[PDB]
């Protein structure tokens, strides 16, 4: 028919006739559509299509747009594949001073072009295969084909020809500084070092000219870290080992909190005896966390400078990283020294709030706000109020998770639809190109999961598969599915090697893909942990823990640069707002002021936000730079978010600021976000800051054998917080020796 039943809910299988609610705005109306009809993929690539990847423009554009398989940038064109490396003289830091924006980026250049000897112009470039982080692009022209295999973290580009041979074309003649017949080392006229490898017996010609040629039907290109014969020889050892498979496998240790990820390639040999291995180029978030047994394969002097700092080479079939999952909570407990009747008052005030739009995002922000208040209402003994908040969440979700009306016809808004062409669940009304570009599904659907996790915490019946849980589990599968999911691609949002989520479904930019709100990604992963725990789904929980923890490790390098090794000295801000494959911006997608270019990577605040306080020196440095640029603590917007962030290191200051201004906000005022950001409340703000004043600093040096906890430390006095979703009492062991018993369906708090 028109819809598929999933428990008590349903999703549409036919595109609905949208009810626009009388809005003429061309923007809003254009959001209510589908992603592109044409997918540039070969007949070998079948089933739900992978999206939100560093390589996506190859699947969407007839050729490709500019891509960043670090350390390279590349792009597909009719004439062949252009290859480029951003050297220091290509890199700039640009500024719009009056806008207060900053931009770190390079050039869209060409060092050379990989061509096919028999074809001046290919008709298109398609995705021919892909794995966890490499892609195979296929340039095609009847019998003539050129298949290029490349990847983030790969300093090789492997090229396979059909009915033709290899040509490397240069605008200016390169210096060929090592000619070993079938292997050459060369430099561009502007001193960038590369190597090309053909099979033994197939020699290079055109030395001294603008065009190097080889009769072989296979070559590899390598970016060399230095002009150096020893490196050239090392690269030669693995140049005939073409990557066919690449897998990021992970485990979560329930006793230690350790997330262990093993990155493994499988290669096919192009010459006899070629080893099963490659040379990886590791990003900072990987080599900073390399397992002991992987340190021996690291090539310390094989470095590449890229937008994300220094990459370091590592040789072999596999390497392993080890991270520490720090725990999450469903909310903060009742431990602050707030005026309780004042907080109760703020909870009543919040009934006045309403969604500021009909789309999945604004509705998400609203339900996140309700889900945040319910546990605070419980803690304050306002059980009527808490039930009213959870009642409204049910009502909103039972509507949105049902595609059909009473008579079985499709609704025209507040529903989900399965786009079969790509293989994705789309929500209408849509915004931020969630439907048209398959953008931001974790950001949006994360709030729906937040709502469902809070309901599930209190009402297991509602959350059962046959009830409303099935539809919730479907939205989750859309943005973070496991392997071999019939409807969706694996881990849609996440790039396991780059270590972060990519927000754009199509990636059709010359800076590659991008991510703005890393905090909204972490919010999605947090809420899936909570939901999985509330509904008894260990596999789902552990996958969300792996995502949470890996994303954390990348936020600390590329958004915050906590170790001060990534951002160039002349970049003024203490944060990057938007990370792209090939660039970094201090800027927002909408017209914003100063605070927002920081705080969009803090919000929303919730029980998984404590990762933001792991590096107190960074938190002080970032706040101070924002304060200096503002010129005071008169925040241009979102004051409450700045107060809550400041509370991670100076809760006295946070409190003083809050007391001075919080009660200049009355009831919900959608048009004024100066004091309270519209996805937040006074109650949340007051509860958060007072709790942190009592608890002290987040303490990441203590782990536990349970996933739902937090440890705080206030001048040597630790507080231990645990929540038990199970109907069995548990004992939780902390790594410092502390122990606590927690009853079914509740918090417990200990001190030491
Ligand atoms: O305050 C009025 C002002 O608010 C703006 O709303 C912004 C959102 O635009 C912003 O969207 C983010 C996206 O850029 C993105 O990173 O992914 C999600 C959405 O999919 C968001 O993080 O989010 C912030 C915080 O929620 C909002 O304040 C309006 O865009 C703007 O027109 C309006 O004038
Ligand atoms: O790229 C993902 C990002 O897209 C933003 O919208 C932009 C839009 O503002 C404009 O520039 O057009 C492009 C497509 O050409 C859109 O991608 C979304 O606002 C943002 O939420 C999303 O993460």
């Amino acid at each position: 028919m028109h819809a598929v039943s999933v428990g008590k809910g349903s999703y549409a299988t036919e595109f609905p006739e949208i009810d626009f609610g009388g809005i003429n705005d061309p923007g809003f109306r254009d959001q209510q559509g589908e992603p592109p009809a044409t997918i540039y993929r070969s007949d070998r690539v079948t089933g739900p299509m992978q999206t939100n990847s560093w390589w996506g423009s190859l699947a969407v554009d007839r050729f490709s747009m500019n891509q960043y398989p670090h350390p390279f940038s590349v792009r597909h064109r009719a004439e062949g594949l252009h290859v480029f490396y951003d050297a220091p003289h290509n890199m700039v830091v640009h500024e719009n001073r009056e806008a207060g924006t900053w931009h770190i980026h390079g050039a869209i250049g060409t060092d050379f072009t990989i061509k096919h000897s028999g074809t001046a112009n290919f008709e298109q470039a398609v995705v021919d295969d892909y794995n966890d982080w490499y892609v195979r692009g296929l340039l095609e022209n009847g019998a003539h084909q050129m298949a290029i295999t490349y990847g983030v973290g790969s300093p090789y580009i492997f090229v396979e020809y059909e009915d033709g041979s290899a040509v490397l074309d240069f605008d200016i003649a390169p210096d060929v500084w090592e000619m070993n017949g079938h292997v050459i080392g060369f430099s561009t006229h502007d001193h960038k070092h590369y190597a090309a490898f053909a099979p033994p017996g197939q020699n290079w010609s055109g030395i001294g000219s603008k065009t190097l040629t080889n009769n072989a039907d296979y070559i590899a290109i390598a970016k060399l870290p230095e002009k150096d014969g020893n490196m050239l020889a090392k690269f030669e050892q693995y140049a005939y080992s073409v990557v066919r498979d690449a897998v990021a496998d992970w485990t979560y240790d329930e006793a230690t909190g350790t997330v262990t990820t093993t990155f493994e390639v499988t290669t096919e040999a192009k010459v006899q005896g070629a080893p099963d291995g490659t040379i990886f180029a590791l990003y900072p978030h990987q080599y900073r966390h390399l397992a002991s047994s992987s340190e021996n394969q690291l090539l310390q002097n094989y470095q590449y400078e890229i937008i994300r700092g220094t990459m370091i080479g590592l040789e072999g079939k596999r390497f392993t990283t080890e991270l520490t999952y720090p725990g999450v909570l469903p909310s903060l407990p009742d431990l602050g020294d707030y005026d309780r009747e004042r907080l109760i008052g703020y909870l009543h005030d919040a009934t006045s709030d309403y969604p500021t739009g009909s789309d999945t995002y604004e509705l998400g922000k609203y339900i996140g706000k309700l889900a945040t208040l319910a546990p605070i209402a419980d803690q304050m003994g306002e059980y009527e109020l808490a039930e009213q908040f959870r009642g409204e969440l049910k009502d909103i979700l039972e509507d949105w998770l049902q595609a059909t009306n009473a008579s079985g016809q499709l609704k025209g808004k507040n529903l989900f639809y399965y786009n079969e062409n790509w293989g994705t669940i789309l929500g209408y009304h849509a915004a931020h190109s969630s439907a048209t570009r398959i953008n931001d599904h974790h950001f949006h659907y994360g709030y729906f999961v937040k709502a469902a996790a809070e309901i599930a915490r209190a009402d297991q019946e509602w959350a059962k598969s046959e009830n409303w849980g099935g539809m919730i589990d479907l939205l989750i599968r859309d943005f973070m599915a496991d392997r071999d999911d019939d409807l969706f691609p694996y881990l849609r949002m996440f790039d396991p090697y780059s270590g972060n989520s990519w927000a754009d479904g199509l990636a059709t930019f010359d800076a590659g893909n991008n991510q703005e709100s890393s905090s909204e990604a972490m919010h999605a992963w947090t809420n899936v942990i909570l939901w999985a725990e509330a509904t008894g789904n260990k596999a789902l929980r552990d996958r969300a823990i792996y995502l949470y923890t890996t994303e954390m490790s990348a936020i600390n390098e590329y958004f915050f640069d906590v170790h001060q090794e990534i951002f160039p000295e002349e970049y003024g801000p203490e944060i990057v707002t938007i990370n792209w494959g090939g660039k970094m911006d201090h800027a927002t997608w909408w017209n914003s002021g100063k605070v927002e270019k920081y705080a969009i990577n803090w919000l929303p605040f919730h029980g998984g936000s404590l990762y933001l306080g792991h590096h107190p020196d960074y938190v002080d440095r970032a706040y101070e730079e924002l304060r200096r640029d503002i010129g005071s603590t008169d925040w241009n917007l979102w004051s409450n978010l700045v107060w809550m962030y400041r509370a991670f290191t100076n809760p006295d200051d946070a409190l003083q600021q809050m007391e001075a201004s919080i009660d200049d906000y009355g009831l919900f005022d959608p048009g004024n976000e100066k004091i309270i950001e519209r996805g937040s409340t006074k109650a949340q703000t007051y509860h958060w800051i007072h709790n942190l004043a009592e608890l002290g600093r987040v303490d990441p040096t203590v782990t536990a054998n349970h996933p739902i906890y937090a440890v705080f430390n206030k001048n040597g006095n630790r507080t231990y917080i645990v929540y038990n979703f199970s109907d069995s009492p548990i004992t939780v062991q902390f790594s410092d020796g502390h122990s606590i018993q927690v009853e079914p369906h509740s918090f417990n708090i200990g001190n030491g």
